[PDB]
């Protein structure tokens, strides 16, 4: 299979895609949460669930948003660094590594973040996920500049 | 050329790039609103238009950027489960099945949501169209997987 | 290497890592900014940075997420319509102006909204950054038809 097309294709695939699933978990929540919370962006939503003045903001839906939009803000550009990376023959295990502590990081950052967890235990979450990002992102720019 | 890489490529990438422009139209849009209704987010655009109390929210510019978000959240993910699915030699016509879904919904979603259509029609868009990622996300889990 | 797949792929990744960088920055002085003003957005970490009066909204942070919110809108698709665009053998040349000219303007976008500079110098490096992506996106719609 084109999978095999780098040794650390595997790994980054298998990585990316549960990270994806995971935001497609947070969204999931989301809906559920204005659900429960009867608070819903939009007015034909809300005249469909009780009435117009479910129509209104929620702290917990904001939440929500939020760790969704720092997901956007940190694991879609990890789908692009993470792919190229892939490409660069890194060394096996250290690739590994750089996707393993990404998976963990950004899995424990919404949990960090939906659980209402103390400070700064979803900032650490957030800095120790992006090291791997960082990290592949130099190796990007050097393999890149050289070829030019 | 080197979309012929794999049978199910030229979909995908037709599909993608239409997904793409769309995003763009609803960007194009929110800027026609933001005009229209001279409601904008920053004091400098404003004041050129004219005046501070033109620095505001409405509710057709917020209905525009949760449309725009929404495409954010979903698209982007189709971005990448699609090319990698295109490469995993899918049933053509299967494949072909999974983008145009996609598609379909996804403009449909947008009509529905800038067009203010009654629930629960946005949210039926937004599950059809969720339902051919899920099916790509887990076809690349066991392929990522079964190659570790 | 692998970058050398195509003659663009180097030019490439060195402006989308790059902006990926970029956008990584705007990250960092949302982050500081959020510090200066102590303005946070959640609960717990108001707490810890003095008090639950510092949960609140401030609006160079405000501007700060925008900025990133408008590069996730116009970024990301570069990622997806670039990458793709290298591999449909563009003129070395061509390819270099619209890898550039994207380069340029999203670094003058930020420069421009971050330091509030007047209008309509924002929206006019906005507009210059996605006339290639629009070209890139045509083509590849071509490229895609032509192979269906
Ligand atoms: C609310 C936002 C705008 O402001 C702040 C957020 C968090 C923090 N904050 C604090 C603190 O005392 O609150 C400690 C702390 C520690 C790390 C860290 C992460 C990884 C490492 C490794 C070992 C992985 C390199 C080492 C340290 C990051 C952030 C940290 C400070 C300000
Ligand atoms: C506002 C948000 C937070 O809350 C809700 C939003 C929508 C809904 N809602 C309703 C309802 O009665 O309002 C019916 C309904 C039906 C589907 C659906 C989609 C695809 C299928 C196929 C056939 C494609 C599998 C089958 C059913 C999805 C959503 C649906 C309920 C709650
Ligand atoms: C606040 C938002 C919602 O509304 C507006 C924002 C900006 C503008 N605005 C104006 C104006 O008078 O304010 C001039 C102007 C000029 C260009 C442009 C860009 C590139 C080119 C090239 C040469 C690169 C093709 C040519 C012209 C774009 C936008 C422009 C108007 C409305
Ligand atoms: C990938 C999706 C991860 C979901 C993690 C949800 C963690 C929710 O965890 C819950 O958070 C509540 C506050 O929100 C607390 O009151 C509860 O004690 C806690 O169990
Ligand atoms: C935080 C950034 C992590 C550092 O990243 C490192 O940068 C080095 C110098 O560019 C490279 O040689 C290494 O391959 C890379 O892992
Ligand atoms: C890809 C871009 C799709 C744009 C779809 C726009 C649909 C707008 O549709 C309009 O919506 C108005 C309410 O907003 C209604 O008053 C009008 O009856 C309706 O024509
Ligand atoms: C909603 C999820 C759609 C189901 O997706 C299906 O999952 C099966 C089991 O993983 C796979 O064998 C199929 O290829 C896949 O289409
Ligand atoms: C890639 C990151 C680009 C950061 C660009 C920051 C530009 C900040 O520039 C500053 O803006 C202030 C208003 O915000 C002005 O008061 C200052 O005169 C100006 O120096
Ligand atoms: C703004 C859109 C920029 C125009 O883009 C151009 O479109 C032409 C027709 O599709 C193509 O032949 C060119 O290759 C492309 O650069
Ligand atoms: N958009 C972010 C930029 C910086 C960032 O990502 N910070 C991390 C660590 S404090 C975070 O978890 N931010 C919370 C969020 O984005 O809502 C923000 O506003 O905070
Ligand atoms: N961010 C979404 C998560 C769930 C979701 O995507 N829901 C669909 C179906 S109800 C939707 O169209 N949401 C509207 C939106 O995102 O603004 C939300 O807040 O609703
Ligand atoms: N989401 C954008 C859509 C249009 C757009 O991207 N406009 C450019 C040029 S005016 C911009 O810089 N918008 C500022 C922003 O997105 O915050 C908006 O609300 O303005």
């Amino acid at each position: 299979s084109l999978v095999m097309s780098s040794p650390a294709l595997p790994a980054f695939l298998l990585c990316s895609t549960l990270l994806v699933i995971k935001m497609y978990v947070v969204a999931i929540i989301t809906g559920q949460v204005r659900l429960r919370k009867k608070a819903f962006a939009n007015p034909e939503d809300a005249l469909r669930h009780g009435g117009p003045q479910y129509c209104r903001s929620d702290p917990d839906v904001e939440r929500c948003l939020r760790a969704h939009r720092n997901d956007m803000e940190t694991i879609y550009p990890f789908l692009f660094l993470g792919f190229v990376y892939s490409f660069l023959g890194p060394n096996p295990f250290v690739a590994w590594m750089h996707f393993l502590v990404f998976l963990v990081g950004r899995v424990a950052h919404t949990v960090a973040y939906l659980g209402k967890l103390r400070a700064p235990i979803r900032s650490v979450t957030y800095t120790l996920a992006q090291l791997p990002c960082a990290s592949m992102a130099l190796q990007i720019l050097w393999e890149a500049a050289r070829h030019l």
